[PDB]
DNA sequence: GAGAATCACGCGACTTTAGTCGTGTGAGGTTCAA
DNA sequence: GAGAATCACGCGACTTTAGTCGTGTGAGGTTCAA
DNA sequence: GAGAATCACGCGACTTTAGTCGTGTGAGGTTCAA
DNA sequence: AGAATCACGCGACTTTAGTCGTGTGAGGTTCAA
């Protein structure tokens, strides 16, 4: 016999001037001709500067996962954030810096690129779509 | 007595110039003091102008649900689309035209407001955040 | 603050519940059999069985060597009981109804004797025990 | 335009003489009038107990969470394994044991019932429903 | 004041030989929601 | 590439009185992975 | 052998004043898939 | 007894009205998606 049941569950969202918000972002992107260059000390460098990046302009890392020829982070941000700027803001930074503090990524990367001009990115919900969609069809009566 | 047997799991994607992207929101906001006006044939065209609104900015509807005082809305869009502005014309724009197709609406609501000045928005995936992160994971 | 999510569930005497098993059986020899008229004739006979033993059909599919069913049963049918009922009957009936399949199927078997079977939630297991925890 | 991705990721299951399959419940059930007796070593004492019976009948436990007015399990069974069986074994044998152990439970429940007489039980996946029918979609 | 999953009473099966499971039904009997 | 879920043979129960479910075991007998 | 997200060449905008983002196009120039 | 929500301030820009961006404070159509 059809039963409609309940569950209460602590509501934990960002807040600020006129938005409540809830906002994370898988983004992914990949050396340059997928050299895999990101290892050892060079991985842990790229880190420490994009965590720096991240504080700089405000953005929470979740998930930062650093593989030889690709990145995958996972950052919560707020509703002002705009994509393409925090993409330009962690690649372009990190290109520069790292150069800088490795320039041995020269000897396979000489033609002023550290990364794939491409960026993989999708929104990231803590339950799915189909879940979001009966919550708010129950939300009727 | 268990066997890891793996499965193949399609994602549909996006494609654009320089980037491939799934982005959608869970966006909701009220009517202004919680009045119960989003009723009939007021919601019934409430509907019509998001639709307008959202097919003329290139946001795709996935899911569009009028409550007496609130909308949800599930929405597909672009890495180029900022929040701000997409909210901003489906709040602004459709309070303007619901005063002007509705405007039995100033009996509740005569300040100049449809709209509860604030908005809630999340980030939507097909999969959970948890199962994203055991991907992310498992390289 | 706090949030309110939907479940739902069914209600009998003296339980509450929200059973649904994903099934897979493969054809006898894994012989690409079930195509055409043969396949919708399966599904005719799958949701005849269902109903006559009270099985909800979520979802059927059936591929030319093997059927996925997605049902949903109270705590009392059991298992074994409703995968014989299902193969063993749609077994005898598609041989009756569609005596072509013993071309490639002459020693008395439609299906393979395996069956697969899952438990299936709304949420995942993770999300579960999150839930616990909560309490 | 579009992308289509696809993503390899495991699976646990187990394998039979005849059958291959992964069964995990949530089986939950309350504490007669909702008495919040199982607290301290007389919930530890029922821990023991239900690991015991379901080792007794070759249930995995997954997860367990013994509220003061209520039970949480997660079991993983075979196809075998009836539901009424191994809910009987799990709630009409700690029920015996657990009063014989811990005579002081008579103070509220002089009844003869440690136990609310209904209990609820959901089929649970690593996945998600709309996962799985996704999957099949796929095939 | 009143229903059921939850309270109470009936019944058969079967383990735990007590106190659940299966089960129909009605009333103020230790209950009020996982 | 031979072991099993899948091939084969045995067994009892029970519906579909045929061909599954339950089940142990071994060989080359229509199989090869959902 | 030859397409794009990924390789290359064009192009503003803006940070990181270098190397991204935005962006159109085309060719065998360090690439081949998250 | 505050804020997301009520109110008052303020540019920017569409919808030239009523949002977005935004700081603050008072009790003045509000009380939670
Ligand atoms: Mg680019
Ligand atoms: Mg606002
Ligand atoms: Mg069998
Ligand atoms: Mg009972």
């Amino acid at each position: 016999g059809s039963h409609m049941t309940y569950v209460i569950l602590p509501l934990e969202m960002k807040k600020g001037r006129g938005y409540v918000y809830q906002l994370e972002y898988h983004l992914i992107w990949c050396v340059k001709y997928r050299h895999q260059v990101l290892v050892g000390e060079v991985a842990d460098g790229l880190k420490d500067i994009l965590r720096d990046i991240a504080a700089q302009n405000g953005l929470e890392v979740i998930t930062m996962e650093v593989m030889p020829d690709h990145v995958h982070l996972l950052l919560s941000a707020t509703p002002q954030q705009a994509i393409p700027d925090f993409v330009k803001a962690l690649k372009g930074a990190s290109a520069r810096r790292m150069f800088v503090a490795y320039p041995q990524l020269k000897e396979k990367l000489w033609g002023g690129n550290l990364w794939n001009p491409s960026y993989c990115i999708l929104t990231v919900s803590e339950n799915t779509r189909a879940q979001i969609q009966k919550y708010i069809e129950s939300q009727h009566d």
